């Protein structure tokens, strides 16, 4: 269950397997298994980590349907593997993968946005090893994210010629979502080692209680934190040291390991330095398994802070927080969905430049490094599983339910220790409304997932579901979330270009949510905007209209004390499937795809500069 | 002298140090020494490998002048360093660096585009190590590439207000070159191990002779290759096995090591499979130092092919080659000059898409991985040192001369084994013409560098100097190169917009080069072009004008049998210092900065599809 990011220390080494691999496209529903037995014939180069789709302009890999096969060789010193447990970890293979080492199938995985690993201790041998990874890009009615088994894509555009032509068209992934289906080895691949006899398998750190939080929330007189360390392998003990920002041990305990091996307990820290948005502070929990050498160790970063929904407020360290930010995407020009830490570092700086304080991982868990980055940079995150494109067809499918539970458990197991994460999102824009039994069916599907998210998170953070612009009067699910997160496009997708009418409609629905009495925030709202299109009276697609859009809508939500956040759509223009409403993709970015600020970004920067993280409402 | 890329095998391990480091800007001519002794205070995140300049939009790091300081911690298992030689390698730190480990100065380096390394065997210790790297971005009259000590920039735009304001302006780097001065840890950083007592320090493989090359140049009846293995450390022997593309041992010898410890010899390869443009074939030379636990090994890729200038022809494997391609840059939106193998892979695919066969590393050696990529993809390279912006002020400067020799020796030492490299360039557009002694001074400066390039390369490839559009009648240097490489902008920088006149002037200079009797090629020609600007009669900056420009110019050089190549400027739009002729940088790319094809790219693709690598002229 534990998926601690690979670490190098005196007991452990990490051997990265990133670089330029060999690559071949394969079939729509199969690939030659014998490619695992020998070097790929006539291979293409393919960099990893990275989406494969934009890495070859001779081919049209964006149109590819089905399987591809990656391959590379590697060798490590015998003395490095000797006596060690050898683990091969894939940070992400999108969407499904079969992995072979030296011709042996290690196993398979389906989640396209969460890490998986294999014990390769016995499959490894001395000298060159052959690692073959088949990756499947297919989406459909039983995958998360959701594809369509027939028809059209998301927001897509009677005639007999059409029916016949459609029946013989080349097979394509038909996504029920608005972002391009970038596939492949999107995140890092690495071999790593642990001790074999006994080893640290998982660590969970929680902030249990804060006593006498300072007025500025910089410190608390006392902080009670809890630790939970799980072990694998096989009067044993683990030592736990708490290190402050300077590396000073400010607390330490030695705990007994009890048999499923586990050690758990609490630690009191006086004058604890708290983690806040805009003012990060990180401790390190060092776990050392006890017996020019010693034994196993792991260093787990964490931050001390509480999160609590109280009435219509969202309290971080007892202070009323206001979200400023956006949904993002892991999306960029050559990498596609490939992780890029240069871009992550830049984007975090841009979030500061904008005076935003938060974002949501729309619509899939992001690369782990981005959460570490936001931990140290004081940026708050809503962590979201790839459950986008869902409707009643999915709710009745047990395989989908299991994959959804897998995604929630996987995300929370991977990300539980990040102080920057303050809330979980269990879906984006599922079908929730309508008549007959449909609302009840949606509720019965999502409620146990809400409960699972609460049970899985030792910190017990709030849980939301990001809601589509729907009939809010027949939707009975969204109102039961801890925070109401709504996606609204009044004035863009309806009442188009009419901001007076858009504001009127918005205010009517806001009267509804006011009456609901839950804290509410925007998680999406915006307008496609082509940089350089200008007007004295801004029309749809102009920079001025995007600017006007946010000025009008935000003036309306400023009047509502129970409206605790504004996350717009989107941080930056991003790639989608082609279609009549997509001008080189989705253009609702306040930044261009190359991260350049449109007029609305400047306006928002000015607004957000005057809005404090705490106490705005 | 040897700088073999770090390799992992049974005798060696590589520990990458890439990732998100700590970072601070520092002073114009200094940095705080105590930053090397303890964790950086209030650090910024900075991804490495990458330029730092575009990784923080809160700061204006493009305007930064002077030093910055990088830092990170790392730990490796004691059992892995035990008894090993520990080397810390920097693939590139631009432009100069001081490196510290655990408070100790390891040493310094100048030269922003070639690797350097330090023996850290004694400076390393158990647990966390603190690695600090100060990086200097300053350029001036004694650096390569060349900066200006005062004035304005490359192609930059008496009045007392101006003189006085200039004297008090913020200090900035003033480039004598047309690409932005991206600085920092542009390429990978890694720790690696070798055996300590004796180890392989360098390998050189050369194609000495080909007997009876096949008609299609796919094979030769016999290939004589030579090996040269250098050792460090301290009846010893090294075994050398030659592996073909399938990993089959096709040849092998055991050689004696003699003292500077060295083994050298020749190997005949029967029915050798040759490396050609558009049809790569690679062998591996496995060098194993002879005495569980064994000794030392390194696997050196190579390709079997000859390069020979004969009269006005450029012969690869005895066949008359024609260059199709462009100058490139290592340049991209967030990385700056940072190496990005996703982008390298994509770019190589685009080179195939265009039906080009070559490029030049304008204006600095590229990341090593790109040469490996071109080795396997059959793309020919002209390898160039950062000697750009040079004039007579530099030729009289001993420090410049020494740095130039360092760049040539370093480049060739690093890159000698790549079959894709067919030619060295010792400078781009230096001052060579004029009256009095200036031409002779230039000749006396460059001739020994020409000679040095020939002496340093065991393959003895042709050597060129890429020549500025100058007075070809007083230039006495360019005509003495092995291949004449000219940069010409008739119709753009002069005879502006008049393609008839441009072609007339071109034909007059071509009449000059016709009599020189050297093979001649374009290494630059082009027109700034803003994608989306159109006209029925294309004017400067329109897509049509760029297209017309290449159509007319190329029609003229097609009439000259001695004109053996066309490399245009540039592959893709790239970042420059700001100025009145730079619209978001240099826009002479036939592709946009995001690698999208302008009209001229389609036209060129069509032309190049009909031009064979061999036998065009
Ligand atoms: C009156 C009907 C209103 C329809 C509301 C549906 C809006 C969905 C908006 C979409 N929501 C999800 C996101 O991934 C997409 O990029 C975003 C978009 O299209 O820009
Ligand atoms: C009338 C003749 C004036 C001299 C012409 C010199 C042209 C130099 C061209 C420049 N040559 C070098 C290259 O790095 C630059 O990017 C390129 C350019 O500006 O586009």
């Amino acid at each position: 269950n534990g998926m601690l990011y690979p670490q190098s220390n005196d007991s452990r080494i990490v051997f990265p397997l990133d670089g330029v691999w060999d690559f071949r496209t394969a079939g729509e529903d199969s690939y030659p298994a014998e490619w695992a037995d020998a070097p790929l014939p006539e291979p293409l180069p393919m960099a990893v980590p990275g989406s494969y789709n934009d890495q070859n302009d001779e081919l049209n890999l964006r149109a590819h349907y089905g399987w591809v096969v990656y391959q590379r060789s590697f060798a490590v010193p015998s003395r490095l593997v000797a006596g060690q447990r050898m683990i091969l970890r894939f940070d992400a293979a999108t969407h499904a993968a079969d992995v072979y080492l030296n011709g042996q199938l290690l196993g398979s995985h389906f989640g396209g946005f969460l890490p998986f690993e294999f014990d390769v201790t016995s499959a490894l041998h001395a000298g060159e090893n052959l690692l073959t990874v088949a990756v499947d890009n297919r989406i459909g009615s039983s995958t998360l994210p959701v594809g369509n088994d027939a028809g059209t894509a998301f927001m897509g555009s009677n005639v007999p010629a059409v029916a016949e032509a459609k029946k013989h068209a080349r097979r394509q992934n038909l996504p029920n979502f608005d972002f391009f289906n970038f596939a492949g080895l999107n995140r890092h691949v690495e071999l790593y080692t642990t001790p074999a006899d006994a080893y640290i398998a998982d660590i969970a750190i929680t902030t249990e209680r804060l006593d006498h939080i300072a007025g500025d929330a910089c410190t608390a007189a006392n902080a009670l934190i809890a630790y939970d360390v799980t072990f694998g392998g096989d009067g044993r003990q683990v030592r736990i040291s708490i290190l402050d920002g300077e590396g000073t041990v400010v607390a330490g305990v030695t705990a007994d390991i009890e048999r499923t091996a586990k050690a758990s307990g609490e630690i009191a820290i006086r004058d604890a330095k708290l983690w806040n948005p805009g003012a990060a502070y990180l401790y390190t929990a060092v776990a050392e398994l006890l017996p020019s050498r010693i034994i196993d160790a792991y260093r787990q970063t964490f931050g001390i802070r509480t999160v609590e929904v109280s009435g219509t407020t969202f309290l971080i360290n007892g202070k009323p927080f206001y979200f400023k930010g956006f949904g993002k995407h892991e999306d960029s020009y050559f990498h596609g969905r490939g992780t890029d830490d240069v871009l992550n570092v830049k984007d975090v700086s841009l979030i500061h430049w904008l005076h935003a304080n938060s974002f949501r991982t729309s619509h899939y868990p992001y690369a782990e490094s981005m959460y570490d980055l936001c931990d140290r940079e004081g940026i708050v995150i809503i962590d979201e599983v790839p459950a986008v494109g869902m409707s009643w067809l999915q709710y009745a499918n047990p395989l989908v339910a299991e994959r959804h539970r897998e995604a929630i458990r996987g995300m929370i197991a991977r990300d539980k220790n990040h102080p920057c994460i303050v809330m979980w999102s269990i879906a984006n824009e599922p079908g929730l409304d309508g008549d007959g039994e449909r609302p009840r069916q949606a509720y019965d599907y999502f409620r146990p997932l809400y409960e699972l998210a609460h049970a899985s998170d030792p910190q017990n953070r709030p849980v939301t579901l990001v809601c589509c612009q729907n009939d809010y009067t027949t939707d009975i699910t969204e109102r039961t979330m801890d925070v109401v997160c709504i996606n609204r496009y009044y004035g863009w997708y309806n009442l188009s270009g009419d901001l007076d009418a858009a504001c009127h409609a918005l205010n009517i629905e806001l009267d509804f949510w006011e009456n609901i009495g839950k804290p509410v925030m925007f998680t999406e709202y915006g307008a496609d905007t082509i940089e350089g299109i200008h007007g004295t009276h801004g029309e749809m697609f102009s920079e001025e209209f995007q600017r006007d859009y946010y000025a009008r809508i935000n003036a309306e939500i400023d009047k509502r004390p129970w409206f605790i956040g504004e996350q717009l759509w989107n941080f930056a223009d991003f790639a989608t499937f082609q279609g009549i409403i997509r001008v080189e993709g989705n253009r609702k970015g306040i930044l261009t795809r190359d991260r350049q600020p449109k007029m609305a970004a400047h306006w928002l920067r000015e607004r957000w500069a005057g809005i404090p993280d705490y106490g705005y409402k």
